[PDB]
DNA sequence: CTTCGG
């Protein structure tokens, strides 16, 4: 009697029976079977909608989702004649939550199912994965549901405050709207930014053997250098053009550059961003192929935390490769659970092998490659030389350094400003001096790269959520991209600016950060499930209720006028 | 009309 293996995709489904012997059937249920409705007297109208009941202690309404019944048959008749079932969904909430569905569908005794968990889809996890399966845990699950229905109420329930008050089709989500309060404020700092003109002077001077040494003024009279208008500045290159320079001191130091951690979810994006231009959501869409594919470590994490085989085979490549300098003593750990970083599933597998993937999936597992050696490797060494020289009354600096040893630069695609050699005491004879005018520059716009970053900063999100939150936004109306950069848009405004008056709680930064740590506590049995949705809709509703009023009663003022 | 996840 073999057994019945199920799992999200065809794709994973390909892959993980490479590993699964004629005792076991793998189908895949082709994404998710159940959830709440698809949409498409007051209250009991909204519950029906909403498919959750608040009012009923959360009693939930779960449909199998539009044209998923032939699948769930399907399933049905492949789980009769199986002797287990084995719920193999990704390791996260939702792919527990996922499993759960299954579960529950099927039906059975629940001792008819196993829910086998593993970070990558190779021979040796597969096998560690089924030597030792587990059971649904249902704290997980539950902590999804609690995410699920505050979700669905929030977007339910403001949405349609929104229609009335401001205009139809828009809508409200307990993320999505604080993802757009960060760039709405963004946007309001840059328009109220009123630059300042200030002043730079460089020095080209020659040293006793007649080499360039270029300086630039950082000190007068012991303050530092800052003109602030072109009068100053030529007051101050009047002085520079007769006074005698010569090197108050020459420091020397060995200096080092250390490789960054392994990749995560949020360092994925930004680095995918920033080195390859791909968009957020690309990047998530190939690291997905990728780990369903068996070449990578699942794709939603937080951790920098490498498995010891892991590290064992990095090393072992290393010292091949390129020898005992790039090795440290011992490995590098970068950590603070049994998750893992995004990393390569077999260092010998380059990304010029990969079988079935685009080109621009193969850059993507050669950016997580080369980051996961090069953080495995020793430091890139280098002579630093801070040159300090004295003008009359002024102070000037010159930086330099030489790379001695490039260490983990050196699995990175194949540059440093070098200085002449002087000694302290050296007159220098000046050449030119060039004034430069500069003025400040206002906030950076967000570019999809640190929009990410700061939502991981400020707690709201997680590794299964950054991703898309950056494309409604844009449909939306409330913010759009142009040139690799955000700008809010006058809906995003008028909209940010109503749930901020009304909705505080809701659209504050700390509350919303608490809620993921409500939801973690709930995963780990610190917390319950329907109570802690309860305190999320006492809240909540109170703020609603207040919301829906006349603005003379303090209720949310319409766009108008 | 709408949520987050796809
Ligand atoms: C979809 C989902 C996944 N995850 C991911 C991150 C972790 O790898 C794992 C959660 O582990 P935990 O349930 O023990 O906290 O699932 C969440 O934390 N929250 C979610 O809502």
């Amino acid at each position: 009697g073999k057994a019945l293996v199920i799992v999200e995709s065809p794709a994973k489904a390909k892959t993980i029976n490479k590993y699964l012997g004629s005792d076991y059937v793998v189908k895949s249920s082709v994404g998710h079977i159940r959830d709440l409705p698809t949409s498409g007297d007051e209250r009991g109208a909204l519950v029906n909608r909403m498919g959750v009941d608040p009012w009923h202690n959360w009693e939930a309404h779960y449909e199998v989702l539009p044209g998923k019944e032939k699948v769930v048959s399907e399933l049905k008749q492949l789980a009769e004649k199986a002797d287990h079932i084995y719920l193999a969904t990704d390791l996260d909430r939702e792919g527990e939550a996922i499993a759960w569905h299954l579960r529950e569908v099927i039906g059975g005794d629940d001792a008819r199912y196993s829910r086998v968990v593993f970070n990558e889809i190779t021979k040796n996890a597969i096998r560690q994965a089924f030597n030792k399966p587990g059971e649904l845990n249902i704290d997980r699950v539950n902590a999804q549901q609690a995410r699920r229905f505050m979700d669905r109420v929030v977007g339910y329930m403001v949405s349609p405050l929104l229609w009335k008050k401001i205009a139809r089709g828009l809508s409200a989500g307990r993320v999505q709207s604080v993802a757009v309060r960060l760039v709405v404020e963004r946007e309001r700092e840059i328009k109220a930014f009123v630059p300042e003109e200030f002043w730079e002077v460089d020095a080209s001077t020659t040293t006793p053997s007649g080499e360039a040494l270029a300086l630039q003024v950082t000190h007068q009279n012991d303050k530092p250098f800052r003109p602030v208008n072109k009068e100053q500045t030529q007051a101050a290159v009047s002085l520079l053009e007769k006074a005698r320079y010569s090197v108050l001191e020459r420091e020397d130091k060995p200096t080092t550059s250390k490789p960054g951690a392994p990749f995560i979810t949020s360092t994925l994006q930004q680095a995918a961003s920033t080195r390859l231009g791909f968009g957020v959501k690309k990047t998530m869409m190939m690291a997905q192929r990728l780990y369903e594919a068996g070449y990578i470590t699942y794709m939603r994490t937080d951790s920098t935390n490498l498995s010891q085989d892991a590290v064992n085979m990095v090393r072992g490549y290393i010292s091949d490769n390129f020898g005992k300098k790039y090795l440290p003593e011992s490995p590098n750990q970068y950590a603070s659970e049994a998750r893992e970083a995004i990393r390569p599933s077999d260092v010998n597998v380059m990304a010029e092998s990969l079988k079935d993937m685009e080109a621009d999936a193969q850059k993507l597992y050669q950016l997580i490659w080369r980051q996961f050696v090069a953080c495995q490797m020793t430091p890139a060494k280098y002579d630093s030389t801070t040159l300090t020289v004295g003008a009359g009354d002024f102070r000037l600096k010159a930086r330099g350094r030489i790379l001695r040893f490039d260490g983990w630069t050196k699995v990175m695609p194949a540059e440093d400003r070098i200085l002449p050699a002087v000694n302290k005491g050296d007159a220098l004879t000046l050449v030119e001096l060039t004034p430069a005018q500069h003025f400040t520059k206002p906030p950076a716009r967000f570019s999809e790269a640190s929009l990410v970053k700061e939502l991981e900063k400020r707690g709201i999100g997680r590794p299964s959520t950054y991703a898309s939150i950056i494309s409604t936004i844009q449909d939306r109306g409330y913010v759009r991209v142009e040139n690799r950069r955000f700008y809010a848009e006058k809906m995003g405004e008028i909209v940010t600016d109503r749930l901020e008056e009304n909705f505080r709680e809701l659209m504050n930064y700390d509350f919303t950060a608490q809620m993921e740590n409500n939801l973690d506590q709930v995963a780990n049995h610190e917390a319950e499930w329907k109570a802690v949705l309860d305190h999320f809709f006492s809240d909540f509703t109170q703020q609603l209720d207040k919301a829906e009023k006349d603005p003379e009663e303090g209720g949310m003022r319409p766009n108008q006028m």
